[PDB]
């Protein structure tokens, strides 16, 4: 008489019942005989041992958070990372290699429907992949999920998986894609607190084929690289790999053309060398090279880069000290402002009088004011980040001149998404927000694409759909956001407070508070904090410095020494309103992009927050599970007909229960079907009899494995 029950360890937990009272229910903890009283609503059926790590959930014939749970645990300890759910995929990071990733496991799949296999991300790929070809549509996978659930790891085996089936060993164009991800890691990631090898940008690959199916181009796109990363990193925690990869893994020649300097050397490294467990950073370095070296990088190209990771930590070696008795900054040392110029290629006093004494052009005569420390200090700091983010979009737009060589744009693409997930940490800033806000617009196309599919579904069979569109709950706090008038929206607000000649960060909260102060999704919490309520949860933002962040400000004068840099490479970089409208676009685009395509879902899952493998979190997992929404479909699916059925197989199941129903003789699927209905006596508010198919309520198809 097996029930589950809720658990403060394990999250639920198997309890057999042992009295009843009303709405009150003793029962047995199945794991320690410990008696438990709980109410009747805190009771959730289980499903029967033939569902034992079913490979979709679908077919479980009691659909409630305790099933679910259940049996992805069931399926993670043997192995198993990846299970369906009906309309998407779910996948609960390993945290150790399987042997699952192979080339003969790509050859399995090959052709293959999505149930005549376990499942597996080859699958996922392998049937977007063949709706492209008989659809004519162009096709989406997304991966999500918190940092470390393993969405990096599971764009890649789309990749790998996409490059040998569809090749036209590889060749040249699939072995230069396969290089992409490597080098764009090496200058993108970093080592975090809950991953080490964080993915610091959201990225979207769209690859490119005929109308055989033959890969003939592909292009990337990145978003929010994490600039400022480069200028200081919280405890535990590095700055990009290539900066370790470098410093540790140059050649006694490099070192010296680059004016390198070791690891205690960098004010911009923190916390010096920190390791990275199971890597090496000069075999990293040779990993990094040869990427490039496949891409077709020349070699002058790569010495270019480099010398230009190697100056970004140099301008971090500059001291300012003030004069007597001012604020005005001076720089007493010389040293680190003479290497930092060498290798940008400019001129050493030019540039100090640029720091120092920029002028400005003011109309009525040109102001040539002098700089205190903490402005100089800041300009510096602009400059590195700058100088940096610079540095990511010429690789990036190199990669991507490597991959789209063939000026063949081809007949379909299949985009691979790749974007941080919706977290709340100690403090949330503006870069926060951007993350916050696209996941807005992520879940809302989620979940606007299962009302899509479930109408489609009722649609054809006849019920009876009677909800609106599920993704209209989002909307509001969408529009907190982005609206440009009637109300302005936060970044509008941010936009107008910039142009205003006395604004602080404070002064932008009160404006706010002013014109949202009211609306349903704002609350007020400290004097530049402010709350939002997202999808999945209240969020705190501090909004310090989003004045200036939204402007993003570089000193002009040096930008323009850089512009003429006698480095061809360094001028090249700098060849040339807000942040927020920028962003904006940025994600306009990328929607209308996806609205536009078949998107199928993997949802990643972090098992916990230790790194380790075979050990699973439960309430760390039922987490994850509310904010993708996974348990809004548990309930709404709750709220209908969950199971469903084809008269045929209808038929040759439950004859056994149901023999004399069937006269002897040929008849028609849905007069069968009827007939056993009828014979079963079953109320008519639990089934629908649809064109091919029965839809039944939660559990009535439950009741009848039994009685
Ligand atoms: C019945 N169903 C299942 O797949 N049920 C298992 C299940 C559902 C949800 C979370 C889960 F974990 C699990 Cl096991 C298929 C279609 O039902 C949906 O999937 N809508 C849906 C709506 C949502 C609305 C808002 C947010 C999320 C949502 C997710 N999803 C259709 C099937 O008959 C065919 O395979
Ligand atoms: N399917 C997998 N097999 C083996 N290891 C994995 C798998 N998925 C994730 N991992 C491990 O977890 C780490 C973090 O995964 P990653 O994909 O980088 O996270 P994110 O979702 O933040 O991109 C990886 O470095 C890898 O060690
Ligand atoms: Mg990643």
């Amino acid at each position: 008489k097996l029930v589950w029950v809720p658990s403060e360890k394990h999250g639920f937990e198997a309890a057999s019942i042992k009295e009843e009272k009303g709405d009150e229910v003793t029962v047995e903890l199945q794991e320690n005989g410990k008696k438990v009283t709980l109410s009747k609503d805190d009771i959730q059926k289980m499903n029967p041992p033939k569902f034992s790590k079913v490979e979709d959930m679908a077919e479980l014939t009691c659909l409630n958070e305790a099933s679910v749970l259940h049996n992805l645990r069931e399926r993670y300890f043997s192995g198993l990372i990846y299970t369906y759910s009906g309309l998407f995929c779910v996948v609960i990071n390993p945290y150790k290699q399987l042997p699952i990733y192979s080339e003969k496991i790509i050859d399995m799949y090959k052709g293959k429907k999505r149930h005549e296999m376990p499942p597996h991300i080859y699958a996922i790929a392998d049937t977007a992949y063949r709706s492209m070809l008989q659809d004519r549509e162009d096709q989406s996978i997304l991966c999500t999920g918190e940092s470390g659930a393993g969405k990096t790891e599971n764009t890649k085996k789309v990749i790998q998986y996409l490059a040998v089936v569809a090749s036209s060993p590889y060749g040249e164009l699939e072995k230069q894609l396969l290089q992409a991800n490597p080098i764009l890691e090496a200058f993108g990631n970093a080592k975090t607190v809950k991953n080490d090898n964080s993915s610091r940008f959201g990225k979207f690959i769209r690859i490119n084929f005929d109308v055989t199916g033959y890969i003939v181009g592909a292009n990337i796109e990145t978003y929010l690289l994490e600039k400022s990363r480069a200028i200081r990193q919280a405890k535990d925690e590095r700055t990009f790999h290539i900066f370790y990869y470098l410093i540790a893994g140059a050649s006694e020649q490099m070192r010296n053309d680059l004016l390198l300097e070791g690891f205690n050397n960098y004010t911009f490294l923190s916390n010096g060398h920190v390791p990275i467990p199971a890597q090496q950073d000069d075999e990293m370095f040779q990993e990094t090279l040869e990427a490039m070296t496949i891409m077709g990088f020349t070699e002058e190209e790569q010495t270019s880069i480099l010398r230009v990771v190697s100056s970004v930590l140099q301008l971090g070696n500059i001291v300012f000290k003030k004069e007597r008795n001012t604020d005005q900054a001076s720089m007493p040392d010389n040293t680190a402002a003479q290497k930092v110029c060498h290798l940008m290629g400019i001129n050493v006093t030019d540039f100090t009088r640029s720091i120092l004494t920029p002028r400005i052009k003011v109309g009525a005569a040109v102001v040539e004011k002098a700089q205190t420390k903490e402005q100089a200090d800041f300009a510096i700091e602009a400059l590195a980040k700058a100088k940096f983010e610079r540095l990511f979009r010429w690789i990036l737009t190199r990669v991507n001149k490597a991959l789209d060589k063939t000026k063949r744009q081809g007949a379909s693409f299949l985009g691979i998404l790749d974007i941080a997930g919706f977290e709340i940490f100690e403090i949330n800033s503006f870069e926060q927000l951007c993350i916050n806000y696209t996941n807005e617009k992520l879940q809302q196309l989620f979940n606007h694409t299962m009302f899509i599919l479930e109408q489609e579904e009722y649609q054809r069979e006849g019920i009876e759909w009677n909800f609106i569109d599920f993704g209209l709950d989002l909307q509001p706090c969408i529009e907190l956001i982005e609206r440009p008038t009637n109300p302005p929206g936060v970044l509008a607000l941010l936009d107008e407070e910039c142009w205003f000649p006395k604004a602080t960060d404070t002064s932008f909260v009160e404006k706010l508070i002013q014109e949202q102060g009211n609306h349903a999704k704002f609350q007020k919490s400290d004097k530049t904090e402010f709350c939002i309520l997202h999808y999945a949860g209240k969020v705190t933002y501090n909004a310090s410095a989003w004045l200036t962040k939204n402007m993003d400000p570089l000193n002009d004068n040096v930008t323009s020494l850089l512009n003429q840099s006698s480095d061809k490479f360094v001028a090249d970089l700098w060849k040339d309103r807000t942040v927020g409208q920028l962003y904006k676009e940025q994600l306009t685009k990328l929607m209308t992009t996806l609205r536009n395509t078949n998107p199928n879902f993997v949802r990643c899952i972090i098992p916990n927050h230790e790194k380790r493998a075979g050990k699973l979190d439960a309430h760390l997992v039922l987490e994850q599970l509310r904010c993708n929404g996974v348990l809004e479909g548990i309930r709404i699916c709750r709220q209908g007909f969950p199971n469903r059925i084809v008269f045929q197989e209808f038929r040759q199941r439950y004859e056994i229960l149901a023999a004399n129903a069937i006269p002897k003789g040929f008849m028609d699927g849905k007069q069968a079907c009827i007939l056993m209905i009828k014979a079963l006596e079953l109320d008519p508010n639990l089934y629908r009899i649809g064109q091919s198919k029965i839809f039944f309520r939660t559990g009535v198809l439950a009741h009848l494995e039994e009685e």
